């Protein structure tokens, strides 16, 4: 006979406590771009991007993360 | 017989306490770009990216992470 | 007869405490780029990147990490 | 008096047996070419061929040639 | 008086047996080429070929040639 | 008086047996060729070839050649 009994337990206090968050990006950017091309002749899937500025700003008022995974296999 | 009994137990406090925060990027950037290209002849999948300022500003008011995993196998 | 009894127990306080955080990046960047290119003939998958200020800024108000893993196998 | 009697026989079994016969040509790459030729001044007959990638792929389910030759002469 | 009585015989079993016969060519890269030729001045018949990758793949399920020759002569 | 009676016989078994027969050519490389040439002044018949990678892959499920020759002569 085979038996499995499986009971994972968590009590977690994953937290943050911020008294005053803040962020500024003051007068960023600038810069010319040129791209010039001839007979580029791609033979499979392409992606491009072009530009003076990219600005991924990501500012959570607390941004905590919890990740878990339970498996079993006979 | 094959008995298995499995119980993980966690009590956790995973925290950040932060009396103030701040983040200033001030006049970042500038810079010209040129790309000149000829007879390039790519033969599998391409990604390109071209540009003067690429800012990425990830700034949580606490950004704590808990990552866990449980397995079993025969 | 086989028996396994498996009980890991944790009480943890993985934490941080900051009186006042702060970050400044002040007038960063500048710098021309040129990429002239000719007769390159790439036979397989390509990533290119070109640019004048590539700023990944990552500033959590405490950024604690806990990483955990439980196994069993026959 | 002269006579020729010529009575050849051949009964030969000439065979092959196979299973899962095949080919693969995953991504033949060829390449870039250039033929900046000048003042070549050919005084007699020419044949030419130019290209990135030239292929022959020949796959008979048996190539079992039987080839013969017979003569008589005074 | 003269006579010839020529009576050759052949019974030959010629065979092969196979299973899972095959090929792989996987990403044959070839290459860049260049033929900057000048004033070549050929006084007689020419044949030429240029190119990055040249391939012959040849895969008979059997190649079992039987080849013969017979003569007679006064 | 003359006579020739000529009675050759052949009974030959000629075989091969195989399993999982085949070839692999994984990433053949070739190269960055160049043939700059000048004032060559050929006085005679020519044949030429140029390229980065030249391949033959010949893979019979059997190669079992039987090759023969017969004569008669006064």
């Amino acid at each position: 006979s085979v038996q499995i009994v499986y009971k994972p337990v968590d009590l977690s206090k994953v937290t943050s406590k911020c008294g005053s968050l803040g962020n500024i990006h003051h007068k960023p950017g600038g810069g010319q771009v040129e791209v010039k091309s001839e007979k580029l002749d791609f033979k499979d899937r392409v992606q491009s991007k072009i530009g003076s500025l990219d600005n991924i700003t990501h500012v959570p008022g607390g941004g905590n993360k919890k990740i878990e995974t339970h498996k079993l296999t006979f």
